[PDB]
């Protein structure tokens, strides 16, 4: 008979021995965040459909407007009517409500405060003194169970812990000066170094963002996106599940940082800022790196967003996982073949970046992320075709052969219906939600 | 669960029985806010705002290694963790409930929000609606509501009887750090105006504001069953922040569809009445809306809008007749706040709205137990048949947002059950 799926068993079966799985060489340096395609001057500008050169997201706005006027849900993709086209973009735009300027990357600004002191919640609770009382628990085992339980309350579908590898922390962040109001933010962005110093608490000076040398650990969360909506990539409903998950990330960071602070430790939120989420997720055992470049998880494949929190709270690091992704990506190449911009390489992994947007010195598939971003104004969205076509995104991949779990190799061989179809709270799917049930034994060993 | 809900659909019409004495209720009359109930002694005999006296009890409990009143924790560390989780859960909530309208997270226009500003070149909030069909709009907005974190969603015509006559708020330029000391009353009125607007004198809801969308946000059963101890406080708190995110997300969706939207959380009006009229559940002896999926172990929020929508039908699955003979909450209530008598139209005190048929409870007695116990009690929710130690909770089953995969299939939704 069919053995019922057991996600905890799967992770136990594929657990590796301790050690960062990412292979590096001597040319590895920390990466300046301004080099990402979203921010770098070589890639930031893209033409719109009239040939006007603009910040990429403004060119994409132009395409969204054109699609709604023409009753389309995506490039060359007719909607049922203009109202359906309108509804998809209204859902997408609303999803971003709790996210600043597409990713919350400015450290210690807006929602990403590095101290809780000025928050309305901290002020309301100040008489209890939870953020000023020394920790009552220093045992990493108990702290790991407490913080992972809190992480699930805070909206994580996956959570893992790693020691902080500074190689993945940006050498300089993109931010804004502290006196700049929101309406000027996009015009006043600056770079600011992230440094590690012997100080008691995270602190920002005029010159530096300072992380304490005591900042030992990173907690990584996976925030699951909706399968049906992502499968509409590159059209608007894939944009909407992306957007809503960014606001879920923001809530997660603030909730968890406050819990950690109220336990007597400090906590640094980040969302898409501070450092490279995929590398942290791999080191924390959420999944493995992939050809497309994302972290592929056993539960969701790559169809999951990542955020992370940095802390001095003593914790037990999780073990990395190896469930064969590297070997499958070596022969699969579906994302590379379906990529509308040919951004994803079909070749082997190397240590040599394809362009300024890649960090050299770590073994990975090297993709051209300027080509990727170029498709976003063209399509009026955030694409996601690679996530959508990846076999690991299917809910169907795990089988048990009577002895152990394995991947089913057979897997690698419209929007109106989405609006009219299955949905549940936060876009989670009750057919798979048991996969993320958690007891103490899977939170800490 | 879609089976049961249409099996128990009533015909259209508000099921709340009223008389000609009914008047709209001033929000300041709630036990949280009224001067006769706001101050309570702490365990040392010092009289303070009730939540400050409760704070003193939380500190005393942590020091004494307790998770609740006379409830020893495994150690001081466990006691601390429960209160840290509780305090963190409130991160996206202002002053216990987000009640001040058109302040902080509860803005009545999206125009100044960072998200609206970023999206302004697209013009979604300025473009006339492309859809005016209430059937399609009901399907769209309910789908959005599930994306926004509602476990239940319903629609009713707006009954102004349940809108507060006057809100508790603060002056618009008062900074957060002075908010608790500068609360004021302000009338909520309905006028022929295009958009929701606030003047120096009034909160003005348009006469075109036809509908209310009510969301149920499920609490965690294991944690609520620790009532009156700290983990019940934590699931309460996290759900208040889920309420706030729901309101903001859904208001933005409605605005980007070409309509206006008023968020509320615990402000603006009486959630239980709206929830009953929108078919989420039935009123109960304890006073909560009891739902088939969660019983009373579910939080409520609501959004008011001129968006054309199809009202849901009220539901009758026998709660009234069950509460008539049960009385379990009334017998377990640590403060004897809940009546064992029959329903009447006459409030027991200033905290009740007279003129509607309900079980009349003494809500000052309830609030009095909160500083004593250092929490938000919830024993009534925990013991209710419809709802069905702390170390075992921390070591036990949990899942995303505290939802339970053993029951999460009950809130799956297709178009057939949305409209
Ligand atoms: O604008 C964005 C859209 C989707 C994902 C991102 F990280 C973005 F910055
Ligand atoms: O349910 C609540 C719990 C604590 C404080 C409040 F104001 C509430 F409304
Ligand atoms: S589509 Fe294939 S090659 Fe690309 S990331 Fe997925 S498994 Fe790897
Ligand atoms: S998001 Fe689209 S354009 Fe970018 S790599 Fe994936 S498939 Fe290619
Ligand atoms: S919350 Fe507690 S004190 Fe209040 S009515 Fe319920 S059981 Fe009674
Ligand atoms: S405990 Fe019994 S009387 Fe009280 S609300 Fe629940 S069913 Fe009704």
């Amino acid at each position: 008979a069919e053995k019922e799926k057991n996600a905890a068993e799967i992770r136990q079966q594929f657990a590796m021995t301790a050690g960062s799985p990412i292979i590096v060489n001597d040319k590895l340096e920390r990466y300046a965040e301004v080099r990402t395609a979203f921010t770098h001057p070589t890639s930031f500008f893209k033409p719109n459909y009239k040939g006007e050169v603009k910040p990429w997201f403004l060119s994409a706005y132009d395409e969204k407007v054109r699609q709604i006027e023409n009753g389309e849900n995506g490039p060359k993709m007719k909607a049922k009517n203009v109202g359906e086209a309108r509804a998809g973009r209204a859902l997408e735009a609303a999803g971003w409500t709790l996210d600043i300027n597409y990713g919350n990357i400015y450290p210690n600004r807006f929602f990403m405060l590095w101290s809780g002191e000025t928050m309305t919640n901290t002020q309301l609770w100040a008489p209890v003194g939870l953020d000023r009382r020394p920790p009552d628990t220093t045992d990493p085992v108990e702290l790991t169970n407490y913080v992972k339980f809190a992480a699930r309350m805070a909206g994580a579908d996956l959570v893992g812990v790693a020691r902080l590898n500074r190689n993945w922390v940006y050498s300089e962040a993109v931010t804004i000066p502290a006196d700049v109001p929101y309406e000027q933010s996009l015009h006043k962005e600056i770079e600011k170094p992230i440094v590690f110093k012997d100080v008691p608490l995270p602190i920002e000076t005029d010159d530096e963002l300072i992380i304490p040398n005591t900042c030992e650990n990173v907690i990584v969360a996976g925030i699951a996106m909706n399968r049906e909506m992502m499968q509409t990539a590159p059209n608007s409903m894939a944009c909407a599940t992306t957007a809503f998950c960014y606001s879920r990330m923001c809530m997660f960071d603030m909730w968890l940082c406050q819990f950690i602070r109220y336990m007597g430790y400090y906590a640094i939120p980040s969302c898409n800022g501070v450092g490279q989420s995929v590398a942290f997720a791999v080191e924390a055992g959420l999944g493995q790196a992939s050809r497309m470049g994302a972290c592929i998880t056993p539960e969701f494949g790559p169809n999951v967003r990542l955020t992370k929190v940095f802390t001095n709270m003593p914790l037990v690091p999780d073990k990395p996982i190896d469930f064969g992704v590297t070997e499958f990506c070596e022969t699969c190449k579906k994302c590379a073949r379906e990529c509308p911009s040919k951004a994803i390489t079909e070749g082997p992994r190397t240590f040599e970046g394809r362009s300024i947007h890649n960090q050299s010195g770590k073994l990975q598939w090297q993709n051209d992320y300027n080509k990727c971003l170029g498709y976003w104004p063209e399509s009026g969205g955030y694409c996601g075709v690679c996530v959508a076509v990846c076999p690991f995104t299917k809910g169907n991949i795990w089988i048990h052969d009577g002895v152990e779990w394995l991947i089913d190799n057979t897997r690698f061989l419209n929007i109106t219906e989405v609006w009219d179809g299955k949905i549940n709270t936060y876009g989670l799917d009750a057919d798979h939600f048991r996969d993320t049930v958690s007891f103490r034994k899977d939170r800490v060993k």
